[PDB]
């Protein structure tokens, strides 16, 4: 009898990683194999071969019950064939070519093969798409329990939860991003306007997370008791550090924003935090209750 593996391959947002690890895990406890975190060539990380997830999170060897290698290994290891999606039996020169197209397949490929009675007789899984809601919520909730932030990341959310989260309430407002720029900064205000009317046991105060400094800057004019997380391989992982921070800090509000809630930065929050608010029909904003 000879290992076998599921591979999460996800170079993007940390929430879409995450979320499409937490798929990964789940198809691995259930059939049997070794679960591989390669998040080579991630958005965060310069060198192209480096695995990003060491640089974020501490070692980890097992997820509750899964065996896990998640480190440089991945640059010495061969994992076995047969592989599935079967695009990945193709020899290397005809893998050159990998369009939106082969990806969005192979999302599709892998979301039936998680849905079927009989396990893969692939060796080797490779997940190398978004899978994001393929999979419990109890799944993702096991993932962020069960991988730990590095300890200077975890230094930095200590001493800012400290500083601002700790004796208030906090609304965790996430924006990401002429006449349109317009309307959203008004929908962002009536958002917080909402949030701001709900009752809440400590003093208010709110949290923006945005991309933008131009949003910072009025948002943070047009509310009183605004904050935000003060902010080239060294700026990579500075940028994936500082998103962390946020994406953490958000599922620790009473209440969080979704702008928009197609976001997996806030699927985190959207797990933990009691309130969600989000525009849902259109032009609508909407209160979410959690569950």
């Amino acid at each position: 009898t000879k290992e076998r593996f599921v591979i999460s391959r996800r170079r993007t947002g940390f929430g879409d990683c995450l979320w499409s690890l937490a798929s990964a895990w789940s198809y691995a406890q259930r059939t049997g194999r070794t679960l591989v975190i390669d998040w080579r060539g991630s958005c965060y990380v310069e060198q192209p071969f480096s695995n990003a997830f060491p640089a974020f999170f501490e070692p980890v060897e097992d997820i509750a019950g899964v065996p896990v290698i998640c480190d440089d290994r991945v640059n010495q290891l061969s994992f076995p064939g047969p592989f599935f999606p079967r695009w990945w039996n193709r020899p290397s020169i005809d893998c050159i070519n990998r369009p939106d197209e082969q990806i969005f397949r192979e999302r599709d490929e892998l979301t039936e093969l998680f849905q079927a009675r009989e396990d893969s007789e692939a060796n080797t899984i490779v997940c190398d798409a978004c899978l994001m809601w393929r999979c419990s919520e109890e799944a993702e909730r096991l993932i962020f329990r069960n991988i730990k932030l590095r300890s200077e990341i975890r230094a930095r959310i200590d001493a800012l939860y400290e500083e601002h989260f700790s004796g208030h309430s906090i609304i965790g407002v996430h924006v990401r991003h002429w006449a349109d720029s317009e309307l959203a900064l008004h929908q962002v205000c009536m958002a917080i306007r909402k949030a701001k009317a709900l009752s809440y046991p400590k003093p208010v105060k709110v949290f923006l997370c945005t991309d933008s400094a131009q949003v910072l800057d009025q948002v943070s004019g047009l509310f009183p008791d605004v904050f935000a997380v003060p902010k080239s391989a060294e700026m990579g992982i500075e940028g994936g550090a500082s998103a962390l921070i946020d994406m953490y800090l958000l599922a620790r509000c009473a209440t969080v924003i979704r702008f928009p809630p197609t976001s997996a930065f806030t699927r985190y929050a959207r797990l933990l935090v009691p309130r969600i608010i989000e525009f849902d029909n259109p032009g609508h904003l909407t209160m979410i209750d959690n569950p």
